[PDB]
């Protein structure tokens, strides 16, 4: 019998089969729902918009409306992956942080609305760093919705240390979608979002050392790419490329008195057992699609050398398939033979009810 893997992002939801080395759907979190005087999850609700309420049910991570949930959940099962979910056991992910009532609603409708045998959530950082090799290090996670710094050790998150940046890869297309427009290029619609938003994934990159590479784009062509919009109209940017991204490094670019991805990672460390620093700092992971920017790694591995003791070894280790390393690690950990024994099945539920889940 195959166990499924759901990974619930703010963005995009990425589900499959574990076992399978990438997930068979990654589509977008939100539902559309009829507007009132018949629903759609994903590509088709934003196409269908027109006729539709669209609904955002993961927000900065967490779960916020059960019934759009449930939507996203039957889309997974029936459109996407071609399932019955009373078949097969199903591992879900939520956020760091994630409220325990959560977990238990998440589990709740698992067993009750989708009647599956047997299922299990685990923590998205935790997964992306299995999916490193690893069960000790500290995970940068960073997606659509939210950022946390995640320590782990011994496979387990140490919740007293995780860190929080409420930014992530929506409000660095919103700003992206802001200087454009203010240079002439009305970017404001969701179709237009579309567009800046893939500008970003194609041109931007993290500078090593911010305020040469302004200097550099002040000063040359070099750093310029060209992007043709839909309306046949070329744009040309040079700083923007790299002042978008920057953003998670000082997050007051969009008015956020935050400290930046390198002071939360350091700070995260920090929060630690002395005794674990040091392999804390030799096993930074990044995961999530707004990690995937050229130049992010060699920008940390500069910063946290920065901050950190001046003897440290300090790596980064940032996979290729990282956009996907949540689910990936969840694919493994179902995968372990060891791991069948941590199911938490519905007989369980039926004994117990949802409290289990922890
Ligand atoms: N090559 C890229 N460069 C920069 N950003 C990217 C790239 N590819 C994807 N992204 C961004 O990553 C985000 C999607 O990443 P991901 O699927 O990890 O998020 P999520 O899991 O849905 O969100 P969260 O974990 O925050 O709830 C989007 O903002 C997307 O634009
Ligand atoms: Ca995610």
């Amino acid at each position: 019998t195959t166990a499924l893997v759901c990974d619930n992002g703010s963005g995009l939801v990425k589900a499959g089969f574990a076992g399978d080395d990438a997930p068979r759907a990654v589509f977008p979190s939100i539902v559309g729902r009829p507007r009132h005087q018949d629903s759609y999850v994903g590509d088709e609700a934003q196409s269908k918009r027109g006729i539709l309420t669209l609904k955002y049910p993961i927000e900065h991570g967490i779960i916020t409306n059960w019934d759009d949930m449930e939507k996203i959940w039957h889309h997974t099962f029936y459109n996407e992956l071609r399932v019955a979910p009373e078949e097969h056991p199903t591992l879900l992910t939520e956020a760091p942080l994630n409220p325990k009532a959560n977990r238990e609603k998440m589990t709740q409708i698992m067993f009750e609305t989708f009647n599956v045998p047997a299922m299990y959530v685990a923590i998205q950082a935790v997964l992306s760093l299995y999916a490193s090799g690893r069960t000790t290090g500290i995970v940068l996670d960073s997606g659509d919705g939210v950022t946390h710094n995640v320590p782990i050790y011994e496979g387990y998150a140490l919740p007293h240390a995780i860190m929080r940046l409420d930014l992530a890869g929506r409000d660095l297309t919103d700003y992206l979608m802001k200087i454009l427009t203010e240079r002439g290029y009305s970017f404001v619609t969701t179709a237009e979002r579309e567009i800046v938003r893939d500008i970003k994934e194609k041109l931007c990159y993290v500078a090593l050392d911010f305020e040469n590479e302004m200097a550099t784009a002040a000063s040359s062509s070099s750093l310029e790419k060209s992007y043709e919009l839909p309306d046949g109209q070329v744009i040309t940017i040079g700083n923007e490329r790299f002042r978008c991204p920057e953003t998670l490094f000082q997050p007051s670019f969009i008015g956020m008195e935050s400290a930046g991805i390198h002071e939360t990672t350091y700070n995260s460390i920090m929060k630690c057992d002395i005794d674990i620093r040091k392999d804390l700092y030799a096993n930074n992971v990044m995961s999530g699609g707004t990690t995937m920017y050229p130049g992010i790694a060699d920008r940390m591995q500069k910063e946290i050398t920065a901050l950190a003791p001046s003897t440290m070894k300090i790596k980064i280790i940032a996979p290729p398939e990282r956009k996907y390393s949540v689910w990936i690690g969840g694919s493994i950990l179902a995968s372990l033979s060891t791991f069948q024994q941590m199911w938490i099945t519905k007989q369980e539920y039926d004994e117990a009810g949802p409290s289990i889940v922890h």
